């Protein structure tokens, strides 16, 4: 016989699955007794997860709103409108000169698909290496040759780096590459860069070359919503972001796009209109993707209507605010920063003056609570064993954290690396010696229950910590 | 400017931060169920599921594998996705030894996608159903006019493979001709409006014969072949794919299924060849194509794949396949012309041609009276915007409880829809604007609705309570 | 000190380098003591070797006639004139409708240069199967799927294939395919196969799937100039060619194509004209070829007007006769050849039912001054052994053989099999086996003497046998 | 009737083709009465010519020398090996070590098929940018990025430059360029390169990127043979080449590739054997050439047979000692040449200081019976009127010139210049306006008079003077 609908249907999860529900609790209180500092992590909003989770789920929608594949989408419809018109209002965008599309199921699908709307198999691209901090969609390939990313397999890619001593992007060797090169399409924006982007200079270099100019503001994307960094729509042609990490909503992509009245351009005839807007419709469905994710697209609506508040603003502000705080702490103890410094949400660490790589400092600091990600750094060709160390302020701040909170977080820092070091000396630089030093370690455990002490005391978003399982 | 407190933006419900999102997102609910929701690729997913979609699982960035992460803080995240990845196995009976899954693809065409960049370099080809025959957009899809329309037919070199255009069946003769002379590197096996099973013993001959490797797409049946209820793909096929928001009623996502192990005993094969999918397949999905896992997605999968595996979830598979059947026979007994003259699956696929109607005009009328469709290509169409039929599908009113003598009270308000369509034509005209004018104030269309509101409150409703629901 | 310019540079090559010398004196004799059956091979005249051998091969031209990337070209930019006029004139073309790039090196580089003008890199094309009859750039794949020709590599190919129990082209699975793989270049035109072509056919399905056509006439060429098969310029937007084998000329290429407005077409523009000239010109050159080989070209302007003579038309309509009476003795001894017959040049003789690969015959055959080559036929794998020998009536045609002389080319071919017969029936099947039947063989002895007092009968274009060192 | 074989088949070309055979006269005297300095033509032997016009033309021999797909090959076979031989010969290769293949139609095929022998489809390529002095066949697409020859369009080309001081390559910008692009494969020579290569740089260059090394010395391979500059050959995987430059041969190409035993390597095991001998083979035939032309292998026989000669060492240094003469002439009139000497056969001459472009000079130089080509320099986007002129020595030193008639040559250049120079400034710079300067103008016809007076006294190569139907 078949269950009756309430029973497998409206059941709680927790009756349900009690095994993915003690999971899901368990790590609810990981992320509220460390230190989380992934700056590609943020903690959303409770309303943004109730749309998340929710019926719009079931939905096939295909196309576009008012040209769908498939019938029942009136509603679907309208959250799809709204979304793509709070996308709009969020970045300060005039409708009539750009469109948004809002279906990308994440960041990598939302640069394939733009890359693939204006470029043919084999075209070329231009974005900044990985190790100068770069994402793995504009163009990785290793140092070894080593093509890694599917945009370095499908396209060909020539990435620019930064100056080897400052640590900025060499705007010269830049135009250089592009000249020698010729790309068809330009890339801006990164997932390591501390700095912000000169995009007058990119379209400078961008029409030297006739190449299109595309910038990915997936990390500093919320900052872009609250004018606290360069706006890239003032220069780029095409603007691709996710939506989870400094924008603090749900786990999802848009391709912002011109529209209207090209700006003059000798050799350009006149009256001439932006051709973007089908072509990356096309790419994204029916090209790339199938069915939307609607509970993504209503969950990103709820979050771009957040983006656009005074709240947000000032949240914006204080995650520059922190991030710089922390900089100025950790350099303070004599620590190495990428560009000696952070104009956005993060900064980059580079741990080789110490003789020390990322992983060992990313798995102490896992032991201690403190949630970090070892990073590659200008010259690494080890993804395993990188030099560097990459801390984001956004998912602290929207904790509440100000900027004494932050040089706390420094001090925590500081007592992780010094640790590392400590273990490092007495057991050794190999992995496996190490790794014996992580074993009943005293001052491990006390920083981790300090740690622990530190981070359970903030506020959480997203649920109510007094109905979590685990309070302790 | 000030940020707001923890508790103003990050922990109010949904209906106080965002009313419009909220109020839409109940509008759809009741949308839902209201109606009759035909759509072969929709379903009502649990609750559970739900909750664990909507949960803090969102926030977590875990590029790579469980215990090989390029992040810290995934202590609990892992333990959700090997859990996801052996219920997988279990669900679908395969042995680990034998099997393995990647359950991070966002949906199935992401799936697709990254199953082919695994084991194919670009250019290189591939067959498919063809889409009027059945086949899915990503299987390789351009028109009979020669447009590429699906990316799988431009990164990769693809010759569809159709039913014979009498029977409806699948044309394995020229299937083998056809291969023999193209000679793919990949034959891909499955469908989204085929409505007959697959003999994939006779694919596997056809493969062997020319080479290729075989790949079964069963997004639309996997909760069929959980059940055991259809044939199963894993016997013959090298690598299987899915999504899990179809039949198999979880969330919106996919996996990919691929053998390990020794290999079979072939002829110019060495001894003790092993298998070599896995590691090919995980580097695909991530870094080559993907970003950061969904985890919330990985965690609702590992929920559906639980409640997959029941002895409840086999008596609904059971019936999927007996109200398909009912329904298939309650339309031909009143002259409609479905493809193959019925059904083995979740579907039936009709032919509204002879009527002298297309699927846009019958999905348009439909969607007026609460009946959810969609238009669908039928053998030899070309039109995507007026195909020549609708697809109708059994598992999202199967999961609300209906049974077989409920399907035929669907075959007759089909029948009462499709008539009405007609008389419509008849009387306004085949040009759509003309026929528009006859959607207006029909008294026909009007009672049609209020009887099949009246019927879907019959039944209760997973995902949510209907109690609770806004708009009563 | 440097050799004075009489030295290294005037003496004749017979003093400079008498082991070269002596070879070529060697083929000469090879050529005109035994009986040449390859039937993409010619003896083409002395006229065409004078201009093959000249001051022109120093030169650098690279471009067009008046738009040229090197001074010093008053002269070469009328021969290659004239070689172009000649090629339009030789195939009844008018300049308004036709033009043609004379500066391929071979068939090879032509056909390569006539794909890039009009494809991307991995378009489709779709050509006649190698098994079925088509050439290595039609297409060449195996049917254990791996890429031979570069035209299967650079391009995606689906190739079409003959009907395998009659050996004429399968026109409706060739249309059934192109509806599918929906190409964007259909090749017509073959290496071996025994019939005239369809046109109207081709043209009628490139126009349903919108694919541009194109006829490699390479084999046939010197028959079309004659006005002897049926001509592909009715139908088709570009011919290819070679010039070295029934058009009796120097080894080169060249690309015909359509000028001018297109034919009425329901979708397409009006006034619409052809844009093929450009392309096909920069894909020779800058795109794939360097300097032109002005040697070849002044060379094929002389082949090109020897083409257009009442003469070479005689010589086309036997070269037809001789092939057909070749066929007909060869059948009525009860062999087995290709579609039963011949309407051109060629016959392809299928073994198979002898239970013999091609290159056993071939291998025989050469032993008895009988050239020929071992030759794929339909279903064929092996390249090494195929099932077939083909055998051409051009070469020795240019001789002066008529029938009879062809039906006792014949009588040739068929000892010359039943020697193989025998061998194999004494020694077995394995080549290591067959090959110890071939030493003291009295019978192959015989044969060899017997072809060399025939083809000892009969003139030889290109040089002159009593000049020659070995008589 | 049939014409007899007599008739069409042996009467001479004068008598048969009257037309091609006075064009062909007018070019020999046009040979005989011009100052012939294109730096990639020779006048070569009647020996030479006696082979390529003969019944060798008449041949198909496909395949390689005892393993052919035709019979009647016992001498053409004999005619290939010899030409094999020789050409290991000429080079001083031993034949243990290096193998040759012969077929090549020209230049650009023998370029062709050996990047198709080592290289897929889009694989990358470096090769000396052609401003820069590089080959078509080298990757050239213009600095307005429009791909021009076919290895930019079937490969992926990344090419090198000159230093723009120096006018020598750049060799740590051609190693920061390889390390970056990562190619497969570094092709080293040139077209108009003045200078010799370091190929010992190269081949550290192609180490530590992990490429091929290939040299095209078509220009100087005659100098290579006489060792009167460096051999690519000590530090090259594959040589390329063409035969009728200074090597005074047919117009044909010839690819060297390694053979035996590898040199040691870390990385790479023991008893390593280089495998480049039947990929080049298979790259030439089948894959991209039909029958081979056996009256150019024939030919091209001899010319290998009379460049290892002592009196062709004594050509090559007379050729190398003509250009530094000339140059050293032209420099003293104050004329800029790229890198300000040449070590080779040719000179590149800068004409921009002057204000004039090439096209122009080469116009006016040949209505004075002087051959030139325009030529590009550094900087030159413009292949119409280029900025430079090349230069070279093999053909007039093949008719027996040495450095005082080199002189003389300088001073009819120089005069050429003086007289384009009076031109431009009465006419002006637009190409219409100068072109009026050309007609009825009594310095050219002096000048022309007197470079016909010069140039007839000479020995000429390749027919009889004494017999040419034009002697005035
Ligand atoms: N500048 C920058 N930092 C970043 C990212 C990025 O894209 N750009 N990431 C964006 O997510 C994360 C790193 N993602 C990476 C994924 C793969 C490889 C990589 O090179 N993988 C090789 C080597 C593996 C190994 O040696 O163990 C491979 O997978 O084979 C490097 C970084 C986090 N930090
Ligand atoms: N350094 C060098 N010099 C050389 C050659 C070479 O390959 N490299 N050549 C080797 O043979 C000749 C020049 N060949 C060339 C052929 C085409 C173009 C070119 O860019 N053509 C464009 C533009 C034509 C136009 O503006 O009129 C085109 O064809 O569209 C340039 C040079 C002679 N000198
Ligand atoms: C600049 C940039 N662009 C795109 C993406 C891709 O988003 P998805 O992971 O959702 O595909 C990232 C992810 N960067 C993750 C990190 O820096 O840790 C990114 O940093
Ligand atoms: C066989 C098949 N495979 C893959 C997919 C793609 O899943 P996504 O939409 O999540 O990318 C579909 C979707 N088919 C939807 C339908 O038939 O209506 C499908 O039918
Ligand atoms: C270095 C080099 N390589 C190959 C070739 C091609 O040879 P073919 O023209 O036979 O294809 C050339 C021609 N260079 C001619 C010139 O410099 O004027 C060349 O200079
Ligand atoms: C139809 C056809 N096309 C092109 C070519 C190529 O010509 P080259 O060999 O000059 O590249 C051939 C050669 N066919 C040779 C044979 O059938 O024996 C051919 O048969």
């Amino acid at each position: 016989h078949m269950d009756p609908v309430s029973v497998w249907g409206n059941t709680p999860l927790a009756t349900v699955d009690p095994e993915i529900h003690d999971l899901i609790e368990k790590e609810k209180r990981r992320q509220c007794r460390g230190i989380e500092l992934i700056a590609s992590e943020n903690f959303t909003s409770f309303a943004v997860i109730e749309a998340l989770g929710s019926a719009l789920t079931n939905k096939y929608s295909e196309g576009m709103p008012g040209n769908r594949y498939y019938g029942g989408n009136e509603y679907i419809d309208q959250i799809e409108n709204l979304c793509r018109s709070r996308a709009l209002q969020a970045f300060h965008l005039d409708a009539q000169s750009w469109g948004v599309n809002v279906q990308p199921y994440s960041g990598s699908p939302a640069n394939f698909a733009a890359y693939t709307a204006v470029l043919n198999p084999h075209d070329r691209i231009m974005g900044l290496d990985l190790p100068s901090g770069g994402h793995l969609t504009h163009g990785y390939y290793t140092s070894g040759g080593k093509k890694i990313s599917a945009t370095s397999i499908y396209f060909e890619s020539l990435p620019y780096k930064v100056n080897s001593t400052t640590g900025y992007i060499d705007y010269d060797r830049l135009e250089e590459k592009a000249l020698d090169f010729r790309p068809k399409l330009i890339i801006c924006g990164g997932s390591a860069y501390p700095r912000d982007w000169d995009y007058k200079r990119f379209r400078e270099v961008a029409d030297k070359c006739g190449a299109l100019l595309l910038c990915d503001m997936a990390h500093t994307s919320g900052l872009v919503a609250a004018q606290e960094v360069n706006s890239p729509f003032e220069y780029c042609d095409i603007v691709t972001t996710t939506t989870h990490k400094s924008l603090r909503g749900p786990r999802a992509g848009m391709i912002f796009y011109r529209k209207g009245p090209k700006p003059p351009k000798k050799g350009q005839p006149e009256n001439a209109v932006y051709d973007f807007e089908d072509k990356i419709n096309f790419a994204v469905f029916p090209s790339l993707q199938g069915g939307p994710h609607n509970h993504q697209i209503g969950a990103l609506a709820v979050a771009l209507k957040q983006a656009a508040s005074p709240g947000f603003k000032a949240y914006a502000k204080q995650v520059k605010a922190n991030a710089v705080a922390l900089g100025k702490y950790l350099m303070g103890k004599g620590y190495s920063l990428v560009t000696g410094g952070t104009e956005n949400h993060l900064v980059l660490w580079d741990l080789r003056p110490l003789g020390l790589t990322g992983n060992k400092v990313e798995k102490l600091c896992d032991l201690c609570n403190i949630t970090v990600n070892k990073n590659a750094v200008f010259g690494d060709s080890s993804a395993l064993a990188p030099g560097g160390v990459r801390i984001g302020a956004p998912a602290m701040t929207s904790r509440g954290l100000v900027e004494k909170d932050f040089e706390q977080i420094g001090e925590f820092l500081h007592r992780a690396v010094t640790l590392t070091l400590e273990i490092q000396k007495e057991h050794g630089k190999l992995l496996k010696d190490f790794n014996k030093g992580l074993v009943n370690n005293k001052a491990i455990e006390d920083l981790k229950a300090d740690v622990e002490k530190f981070s359970a005391l903030f506020d959480m978003p997203g649920f109510l910590v007094s109905e979590m399982k685990y309070k302790d």
